[PDB]
């Protein structure tokens, strides 16, 4: 018989950061990786990815891969931001709930409202600590969510605009609550007069997925692609024959070419 | 802020050397949450693993929870690569993938660089069938009719000639953007014996085709035609399909087509 040398998988260019929240004490798990490519003289675009224990490695490695090729590829050398928790799985059930969901349920089930304190941890906490420890372009923020993670994103497009300045929205639950999330869509013109920058929105949805949630993106993006503004670009796709849980890598590329710089 | 090392749940890594030529390889293993089934797990093997093993991993454990929903079984994935910091070694796939030694009287580019190695699909095919897999069948309960062999460029290359000239070692092949034009197009000089080992097979056998429709022209014809001729077999033991990307290029057909792949190589 034969013996193998056993090990653990360490990947190169990565990092971890275990933080609590400053409000709740709420345990994060980030992420990080650093492109292998020097960063341009203003800094590293940086994309956000909510739910990092699901997707961190799968946008991690099709940067790594296609950014090397730029010109051919459309994609930018970026830093990836992983948003996850310590789990050994790849989504937090309770966790992601509370911090995804802008509202406390209508009228016990898990906590749901706690998106403003989520917001502030990203941007209070965890961004001044990327941007010290690492060169950061911060005209070239994505954020990227599915799912809740997508109904965040789009919460944050219609109350925060300027805290990113691209949203990669996939299969957004914007079914949430009776649809409370799409009440403050009123404030997206608001916020475009006063945009600093221009936004990229791009949204994303599998054909096979519930036929409320197809039409409920189709909708939504047929109202953004109405919108005439400067400070706006936005792009929709559907994934033909894609389901809710393979929409993500399918529309990953597309997704990356949309939100990158060259 | 603590700083870490991320780890990943259920994987590992092994250090080996081919018996032959001493050559080392970095082999890295996914394991499903999910209990096995009786007849174990269904098996992924992905050349150039330092590059795609993490996106194999990623989905399958995301969308095989759900399988009647996204077709995917739970499947162990097993990243076959080297001691490297990069996604692709140079060199040592080269000489890996490729079935035929290069002509040594081939003419050097401009360059002057001479050319790579070549040659060392058999020995790699060899350490693939005797070494890594015995292995992998030692340390997890592996159903040996439902494995797959994933190749992209010249791995594709490398997966088409095993097709070509094993059949029957892998019951699905993956193969994207395989570098057919490779040598001449060597490679399908043992196109025709296809039907030969269709009628030896054991178990059907699937082939999902893929290329991006922003290629190279010549690869994307050389695909497309490919997948035509095997349109044109018509075996009950060869399952066939092909996927154009369109919008994609080289380096991004893999992740997008990657769910359709899985689907197609699963059980569900």
């Amino acid at each position: 018989n034969t013996t193998v040398e056993k090990q653990q998988i360490i990947t190169s260019n990565t990092e971890q950061w275990k933080m609590y929240s400053k409000l709740e004490g709420k345990e994060y798990q980030i992420h990080i990786s650093k492109p292998k490519q020097p960063a341009p003289d203003s800094g590293y675009p940086v994309i956000y990815v909510l739910d990092g224990n699901a997707f961190f490695q799968t946008f991690h490695e099709a940067v790594k891969i296609q950014s090397v090729r730029a010109e051919k590829t459309g994609v930018s050398p970026a830093i990836i931001v992983g948003v996850g928790y310590p789990i050994e799985g790849a989504f937090s059930g309770e966790e992601r709930c509370y911090d995804f969901t802008p509202s406390v349920i209508s009228k016990p089930w898990p906590k749901t409202g706690g998106a403003h304190n989520f917001f502030t941890f990203i941007e209070e906490e965890l961004k001044p600590q990327i941007e010290k420890n690492f060169e950061i372009d911060k005209g070239k923020q994505t954020l990227f969510g599915h799912s809740l993670g997508g109904l965040f994103a789009l919460h944050i497009l219609f109350t925060n605009l300027n805290a990113f300045q691209n949203y990669f929205i996939s299969s957004p639950s914007i079914w949430w609550n009776n649809k409370s999330v799409l009440e403050k869509e009123e404030n997206l013109i608001i916020e475009l007069n006063n945009a600093k920058f221009e936004t990229g929105v791009f949204l994303t949805v599998g054909s096979l997925e519930r036929e409320h949630m197809v039409v409920g993106a189709n909708e939504l993006s047929e109202r953004l692609l109405q919108v005439n503004h400067d400070k706006l670009k936005f792009k929709f796709y559907e994934a033909e024959g894609e389901n809710h849980a393979s929409v993500v890598p399918t529309s990953l590329s597309k997704g990356l070419r949309f939100i990158s710089y060259v």
